[PDB]
């Protein structure tokens, strides 16, 4: 079988009849308004058992850790629970492993009980108003209690180093949201830092004017958090989030990023003052307040917004407009594995009312939605390529800001993808008339070019060039694989620990209030945070460059001998070439960056 | 017993646990919008037998 454009398909009637049957299977719902969503999980897009089994082991360790925290609290009911969970681990290792039941209900019910933050989360099919006081809950005794929630799951290393200024700066170039900073040459009028703040961070020898002139000033601005969020509460306790402006700078002659000053509010006042590198406790909080904002910004703008919810229209359009005999359907569809079934998980649980995001994060569940919608609307899809957004922010000079792993590691995977896409498009599209006369590709684009208020992708289109088609598939494949990896997997490593970063500050503000233990979430929310972020960030299913099917066969997915025996190996070769560069770079690093290592990138978005 | 402000209280941690338990009994509800209501009627604040009797005398007259 060789894919072909519709205008060349020897049997257009057979083809176009498959699309008619396909548009039935993939209909539209309103699971999230303004956004174009799928009605339920269509049958062939059911998660494969391999995805379930790989998940199931994670959704088992996280419930075991929960049981261990229920033995500690109150130092045979929480014992029979422990043995039931390990028997499911016994099932997972053998039952669905026969391949040619337990995968059916349990694995998906467990993922939902954790994403939905439901209590009684201990054993499934064991069915036989405050939080249960037989587990960790309420205010803590000392900061030990957070690190000790990690019992059957390993405490991530960031828990032992998050206070260092060097690691607070690592979060902006190697953290979850690693595309936030932007170079400036004059300070914003509402954030006028002084030469004193600067020298207290860059030494007396350097100057604030000397950095903005040499392009050595980089600013991050969570201004969007203010224009959207509404500070909810939790059982009376006021959770809070600011819209901070945080300045960074590099040494003269290049080097790593390092923090300068932090203003928690957008507008200066007797309540909103700049905090600097030498302000002791009011400086540790000014960073902890910054991390609360990124926790919201990452999870709803960087994460769910611009990977999970941005690709959801693109998946739906592809099933309804491109035939199964279309070659672009062949380029993209395997990059959409589990994307339809994981978005239904987030929309109806993780971000649904009463979910993990409503509880652990500061804003109301509805203002958090409006946060993601605000960013989904202001995006320019055609001007959002990875090298495109590097020169927008001014982070392009690898001799001034020289420690930016997401930039240098991502840009290598981007070039590997665009080349493989370019090698792919030009094989199937040979003339420019092949694009414009493609009635499916132009129909596809017509629904993807609808206004944002009608389910479309903002800034998308027009797709009239082989260049425009290459980029569109390049951006889709990049955000389904590399970009999604850079935002999904730091959850387990850098965000499961609450004092390192969480969705809410539980005291008022950076002006230090008392013992550090007060700024931190309650133990029921601190454990849940460590338990649902561990789940979404610990599953590495499918691999970029390797195209299989969602069936137990897991057989070769392409069929054209041109791609399989020639074009795809060039991509796999190129990825393995970049693999040896990033591993080489990372050994010389102290803050490791492993989210662009192509032996770990997924093809798709599926946790 | 003699009432005390919290900063002067000689048994302050026991004082905090009572407020943690008091906040269980007196939760908030949205029985009326832009207002702060109580979830049902907490058991300590149920009507007294004297309030019930004095009303029932009138409730019978209306009946």
């Amino acid at each position: 079988n060789i894919p072909t454009l519709p205008q060349n398909d020897p049997r257009p009637e057979q083809r176009a009849q498959q699309l008619d049957k396909a548009r039935e299977t993939y209909k539209y719902a309103d699971l999230l308004p303004p956004l174009a969503f799928c009605e339920g999980v269509p049958k062939p897009d059911t998660p494969s058992a391999a995805w379930l089994v790989t998940v199931g082991k994670v959704a088992a360790a996280v419930a075991l850790n929960a049981v261990a925290n229920r033995r500690a609290w109150k130092r045979f009911d929480v014992g029979g629970t422990s043995e039931e969970d390990q028997n499911e681990a016994g099932h997972n290792s053998f039952l669905a492993r026969l391949e040619n039941p337990s995968v059916l209900d349990e694995v998906n019910e467990r993922v939902a009980a954790i994403l939905g933050a439901k209590p009684n989360r201990h054993v499934p099919p064991a069915q036989a108003g405050n939080v249960s006081k037989d587990g960790p809950n309420g205010r803590p005794q000392s900061m030990d209690d957070y690190a000790n929630l990690f019992r059957r799951i390993t405490l991530p290393p960031i828990a032992s180093t998050w206070k260092n200024d060097s690691a607070f700066a690592a979060y902006r170039v190697a953290g979850p949201n690693a595309s936030m900073i932007q170079r400036i040459t004059e300070l914003p009028d509402n954030f006028a830092v002084t030469d004193a703040h600067y020298k207290q961070a860059m030494g007396e020898g350097d100057s604030l004017d000397a950095a903005k002139a040499e392009g050595r000033l980089f600013l991050a601005d969570w201004k969007l958090i203010g224009e959207t969020l509404v500070n909810n509460t939790y059982k009376g306790a006021q959770k809070t989030v600011y819209a901070p402006l945080a300045l960074f700078a590099v040494p003269p002659g290049g080097g790593s990023l390092a923090p300068v000053a932090i203003q928690p509010g957008q507008t200066p006042s007797p309540t909103n003052k700049i905090y600097a590198t030498q302000d002791g406790n009011d400086w540790l909080a000014a960073k902890s307040a910054v991390q609360v904002a990124e926790g919201n910004y990452h999870e709803l703008v960087s994460h769910l917004g611009l990977t999970h919810l941005l690709l959801e229209p693109i998946v739906m359009a592809t099933y309804r407009q491109l035939a199964q005999h279309h070659p672009i359907y062949m380029l993209l569809i395997p990059h959409f594995e589990g994307t339809l079934s994981i978005n239904n998980s987030a929309a109806t649980n993780l971000i649904a009312p009463g979910g993990a995001v409503d509880l652990i994060f500061a804003g109301t569940i509805e203002s958090e939605h409006q946060l993601a919608l605000a960013a989904l609307k202001r995006h320019d899809f055609m001007r959002s390529g990875l090298p495109d957004t590097i020169e927008q922010r001014g982070v392009g000079d690898t001799s001034v800001l020289t420690d930016y792993p997401y930039r240098d590691d991502g840009l290598k995977i981007w070039a590997n993808i665009e080349r493989w896409v370019t090698a792919y498009v030009n094989n199937y599209y040979i003339s420019e008339a092949n694009v414009t006369q493609d009635t499916e590709l132009q129909a596809w684009a017509a629904v993807l070019s609808k206004p944002f208020a009608e389910g479309g992708v903002s800034g998308f289109g027009p797709i009239d060039t082989r260049a425009a088609l290459i980029f569109a598939c390049t951006k889709v494949i990049f955000t389904a694989s590399a970009e999604h990896s850079a935002v999904n997997f730091p959850q387990k490593d850098l965000m499961s620990y609450a004092p390192a970063i969480t969705g809410a500050g539980w005291t008022a503000a950076p002006p230090s209030q008392g013992p550090l233990k007060d700024f931190q979430p309650p133990l029921e929310l601190a454990e849940l945070q460590a338990e649902f972020l561990y789940l979404l960030g610990g599953v590495h299913h499918t691999k970029l460059g390797f195209y299989n099917s969602n069936s137990f066969p897991y057989r070769a997915w392409f069929k054209d001998p041109k791609i399989t025996a020639e074009l795809l190996p060039a991509f796999q070769r190129d990825l393995a070439a970049s693999e040896e560069l990033i591993v080489a770079a990372n050994a010389t690093r102290t803050f490791k960056y492993t989210y662009m290592i192509p032996s770990t990138i997924p093809m798709s978005i599926n946790i």
